[PDB]
């Protein structure tokens, strides 16, 4: 449900500060004279992958950190206090920003704002960015804080008088609201997500280039007068027959659907920018490509990739030497936030490698290959990365040449090209009727057990097909395959470990 209490200490008028007990970056500072009575200040991270109500997020957004509970919820202070949270969003310079949300009662969410003599030292903006620490400044504690990664959003309150909304990240991007466009003062938002040639070229080659993706929020609203958009033309483009304007009008949490609206939208060219009008808030995107009939196809392939939130994660590899020739690897890709007990849950294994923080995309596949003096027993080896989740890949390997040290090299790749990261690894070295009873008590536990025993999902389906509509039949089949697959190394201690891990303590007896 929750992490352990990371921070918990008493504070009064004298103030106080304490760092979390797991990730050292986590820190809370209560300056002097911010309260007049003793107060127990606490902090925990919500470990559940979700609570009853998550912050509402749209395409291109994601939690930079697990939900933060700073207690006592409802506490107020005579002045701003400081809450520092390690995050794991890749911000790509100024392209993305963190936005802090809060929930008073755990039910609904809103954006957090707060206008603003101790021996504590605060990092400079640069230091914070370097260490990826989010500094939340607040005068009170909600039930929950959420830190959200999104494309930088410039916003302003615009009314009937009109106004102009300018991108701070791509200063040429612009939306001008004439007088009469709105009949009320409304907060409008503008985002511009730049392209990175490298990734586009890796998706499309030279078949197309793009402008920034320009999003006007709130999406899917009608204006009473035409809004005038300005967007820079794609890389090396300009006024050319290959230039097309795409628009997606979808709203809320539904996926973008790009459409070519060039034929119904007059375009004005000025200072290598394109200008045009729209009667609705939407997403706009300029594409320059050779085959203009493929515009949307090209745009959709790219979009599906670049909308995924980029996270900073680590690859960590664990190894056990099953016997003289065979060893077992467990590869993990995770946000190193110290909440999951994963890196301590690998009893029987040694850690053999650990990467630096590297950027990986939310939801995307990772392919793993093994070179040198280790060889996978095998199709491809694939798992996916999800932030704040245990992402795990078992690999059974063999020593290629026993006359050499049992070592090799693992590569982790975005596709089956420069790898996400490479890891050198060296291995640690190698020195029936009751299974029935156990099968008889697994029930729905058998699929979880299998996963803990390093069986693939394909193998799980396989056991089901061979043992239709019977938890018991499937349970027997699993353990029988286990005993075959593993032979001698399949003792009770292993089983007991996994059983305990899948909350079947009852069977341990």
């Amino acid at each position: 449900e929750f992490s352990g209490f990371l921070v918990s200490f008493m504070v009064d008028a004298r103030g106080g500060a304490m760092r979390g007990c797991r990730h050292n970056g986590l820190r809370i500072i209560i300056p002097p004279r911010k309260c007049t009575a003793p107060t127990r200040v606490t902090c925990r991270l919500v470990k559940r992958h979700r609570l009853a109500t998550m912050p509402p997020m749209v395409e291109g957004e994601g939690l930079a950190s697990r939900l933060i509970e700073v207690g006592p919820s409802g506490a107020q202070f005579l002045g701003p206090v400081i809450v520092e949270i390690p995050h794991f969003a890749a911000l790509r310079g100024k392209e993305r920003e963190l936005v802090v949300l809060r929930s008073e009662n755990g039910d609904s969410w809103k954006e957090h704002f707060c206008d603003y003599g101790m021996d504590e030292v605060l990092d400079s903006p640069e230091d914070l960015e370097k260490k990826r620490i989010c500094r939340i400044i607040t005068r009170d504690f909600p039930q929950y804080f959420a830190v959200v990664s999104r494309i930088k959003q410039d916003s302003n309150l615009i009314g009937p008088e009109g106004g102009v909304l300018s991108s701070t990240v791509v200063p040429q991007v612009q939306a001008v609201f004439p007088e009469g466009a709105l009949t009320k003062r409304i907060r409008v938002g503008l985002q511009a997500q730049p392209m990175h040639s490298e990734l586009v070229k890796k998706i499309l080659g030279n078949k197309a280039t793009f402008s920034p993706i320009v999003t006007l929020e709130p999406r899917r609203r009608k204006f009473h007068k035409p809004i005038t958009m300005t967007i820079p033309v794609p890389k090396a483009s300009g006024d050319a027959p290959t230039l097309r304007l795409l628009c997606s009008i979808t709203g809320g949490t539904t996926p973008a659907q790009w459409e070519d609206i060039t034929g119904t939208t007059p375009l004005t060219f000025v200072n290598e920018c394109v200008s045009f009008t729209t009667n609705v808030s939407a997403r706009f995107w300029l594409i320059d490509c050779r085959q203009i009939q493929e515009s949307v196809t090209f745009a959709s392939q790219v979009y599906r990739e670049i909308i995924c939130v980029p996270y900073m994660a680590k690859f960590v590899v664990f190894a056990k030497s099953h016997d003289p020739i065979e060893a077992r690897l467990r590869c993990f890709c995770m946000t190193d936030d110290k909440v999951d007990k994963t890196l301590e849950q690998q009893e029987n294994f040694a850690e053999v490698a650990r990467s630096r923080d590297v950027e990986v995309l939310e939801g995307k596949p990772i392919y793993v290959d093994c070179f040198g003096n280790l060889v996978p027993l095998t199709q491809h080896h694939i798992f996916s990365f999800f932030a704040f989740k245990e992402n795990r890949l078992p690999l059974f390997v063999k020593v290629r040449d026993t006359t050499q040290e049992p070592c090799g090299r693992l590569s982790f790749m975005k596709e089956p090209h420069q790898a996400i990261c490479n890891l050198n690894i060296t291995l640690p070295i190698y020195t029936e009727e009751r299974l029935a009873y156990i099968a008889d008590h697994l029930g729905f536990s058998w699929t979880e057990l299998a996963r803990e025993l390093d069986f693939t999902e394909e193998q799980i389906h396989q056991i089901r097909i061979e043992n239709p509509n019977s938890l018991q039949d499937q349970s027997h089949a699993l353990l029988k395959y286990w005993l075959e697959r593993d032979g001698k190394h399949a003792t009770d201690t292993n089983l007991v470990e996994c059983l305990t891990k899948i909350n079947r303590m009852d069977i341990v007896h």
